[PDB]
């Protein structure tokens, strides 16, 4: 890791002196779902470039900023556009925006992504709720907490049966029930793959066969270092599409779709979140 | 990365300019499989030590060279001798080759290797056919589009599904229909894992359960990066023995065995692969 | 690998020369049975920070040491602290005691571990004989036979099928018989993760799919090297722990319990280690 534990607090300190704001809520948007920031009040912009020890992004779009302000009575902070392992950054660089959070004094993380369906059932367009997750790069060391620990943050082997907040989910399910909406709020465990490129048919039968109801390459990473620090974890996925798991079949998988995908399913996720809000305590 | 653009670019013009010849069918041989550089015609040397930017070899022979020739009717560029991810190169280094062999002009690459069986009817001197593959390194973040991705080359999603190309897969179980062999074109999936250790009984195990035919610890990386380029893709596997699956058996897999079945089972692939080239288009 | 086989040497001509000891059996105490090195005699004691070349411990107790001496007629050489993946150490420093042990003259490796049970059957305290592992880092990479290889300490591709000595495991049920305990010797396959965090639900189900019936974040890498070297191996497993396997309970993993049950369990280990020794051949 090459943070030290004053690098976090120099970020901290420094956004807590450049806003009034103090976010409760940290929010990461994942693809084609940084709509969310529209509906901040009093949103105060900051281009991760201009913030200290902030992983300077690449080229997907050169758009990675902070967004402070209000959603539906929270304090928040939004993440438009997040650092994936497959763009080459380390781990402990893609989640150093959890643990600046958390010495902002946020308690709670609500990660949103993309993702292809590995269970049948869920169709394009569908909102998996995320009850656990299968994280494939951590078996092999892959895995944001690796070095040594920092006691400030967290204890050396925290545990992760727990990461997805109970409570929160069942009350996003009424959330859900009170949209009045056609098709059901889906739960199903995410499995995190490294990417970039996308799953052979192989590949999805073991993903499917290992239990996984969602594939994607994000989230867990900052979902550990979010409850190794105590931050309380709420999040799902947008079923963009069916990964292909028959050799028949004469369709690829493109970021294209995905793109579509979050594109019309947009507000609806939107709405939500934002609706969320008030379900999370304080 | 350690390559640029401008790299692959140099090491490119660099073999146009030192050869008249301008392949179209670039052939990876695999272990024992190196005898394929007999049969091309006109057939000129360069050894990898030579070519700029080229991974400069270890020690496993000191044996590293491209030939570049005619194989029945197509103009190719073979290697001899392959990079391998558990002799400690990182993956943009073992698959700099593709990208090379694109910028040269080629659009078929035809990988070989050498494979233990998971699939309990192979039988040792089999050939299996490649339909899909498992990339288990790459799950954790050993893929070899890791890092900021060049347009010039491809996009930054790629899709695998269609990663072997079925028409050249029928028409190879033709041209072995044409060999007129005892045992039939075998068919299925690769999966790579790191190695370079063999696998213990659990592990064969775990193979088989994730739906594998053939273990290997090469290709898989090679055909991504040439997916990500364009390449037609094409290739099969020796299986050179059959993988331990049982706790009581008293035999061990061993190099000797491999490069053993390598070595008689061998000019039967240099036909197969030699009249396969007729197949592929132009 | 940051070493040189003359680091190895020179670490093992230091060693040689500051102790009279020359251990034949090499001890890896897991986590909470560093008591075995009480029971040696004409104990000698080494910090790993006076050794040259030793990867210098970091701050989990800042208590790393070799200690040499005999334990029940065997010369030996014990790990007080091993070095573990997940604290950042890459493999070939992981393992690089091993390769020490080999060059001092040792010719058997015993390794202990704490691990959390994921067959059904086994209890807190149980004592699981390892028949066979599966190394989920090593599919991906991690494997720490990474990179050339030094013909001096073995081959390129050595097997691990017969990595876990069949006779010692039967002289271990023996001498558990003798021993007349109420619970049976157990015996499985220990999976290996990177950690640090434990097991989410969904990970639990799928290690138990894999056919695993131990989990740890050790051992493997120390077994690879040993077979690699020509190492006699055998090793156990203490349940400190049954990892959670469904959604309704309400514990949660954590290093408390697993401390409590090496303390607990502590001597019955210890005996068995001790008496075992005859057990091993010279
Ligand atoms: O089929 C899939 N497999 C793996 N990940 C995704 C995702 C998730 N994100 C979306 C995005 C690519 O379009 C990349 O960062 C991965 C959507 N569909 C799939
Ligand atoms: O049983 C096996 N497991 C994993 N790979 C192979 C291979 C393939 N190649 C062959 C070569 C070792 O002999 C090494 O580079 C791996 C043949 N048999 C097996
Ligand atoms: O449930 C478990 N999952 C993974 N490893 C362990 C272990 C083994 N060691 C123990 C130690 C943590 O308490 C760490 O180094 C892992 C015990 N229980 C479990």
């Amino acid at each position: 890791n090459g943070y030290t534990y004053e690098d976090y607090k120099n970020t901290a300190e420094w956004l807590l002196s450049h806003t009034k704001h103090r976010p409760q809520v940290a929010i990461i948007c994942g693809s084609g779902l940084g709509g969310l920031t529209d509906k901040l009040t009093q949103a105060q912009i900051f281009d991760y470039s201009e913030i200290p020890n902030f992983p300077r992004s690449t080229v997907p779009g050169h758009a990675g900023r902070l967004v402070f302000g209000f959603l539906n009575g929270r304090a928040c902070v939004m993440m438009q556009g997040r650092f994936h392992m497959y763009e080459g950054y380390p781990l402990w660089k893609v989640t150093f925006p959890v643990r600046v959070f958390h010495l902002l004094g946020v308690d709670t993380l609500v990660v949103t992504n993309a993702a292809g369906g590995l269970n049948p059932k869920f169709e394009v367009g569908d909102i998996m709720l995320i009850r656990d997750h299968i994280n494939l790069p951590g078996f092999s060391g892959q895995n944001p907490l690796r070095g040594p620990n920092d006691e400030r943050f967290g204890d050396r082997f925290p545990a992760m049966s727990d990461a997805y907040d109970r409570t929160m989910r069942q009350r996003a399910l009424s959330t859900w029930k009170q949209m009045g909406e056609q098709r059901e709020l889906q739960e199903g465990t995410y499995v995190m793959v490294a990417g970039p490129s996308f799953e052979t048919v192989a590949e999805c039968r073991v993903l499917q066969k290992l239990g996984a109801d969602a594939v994607g390459m994000s989230t867990v990473p900052e979902v550990i270092v979010a409850r190794h620090c105590g931050l309380r974890v709420f999040g799902f996925s947008l079923i963009t599409n069916k990964v292909i798991m028959d050799y028949e079949s004469l369709e690829k998988a493109n970021h294209e779709e995905v793109l579509a995908a979050g594109k019309q399913a947009a507000q609806k996720l939107e709405q939500f979140v934002s609706i969320l809000m008030a379900s999370i305590p304080l």
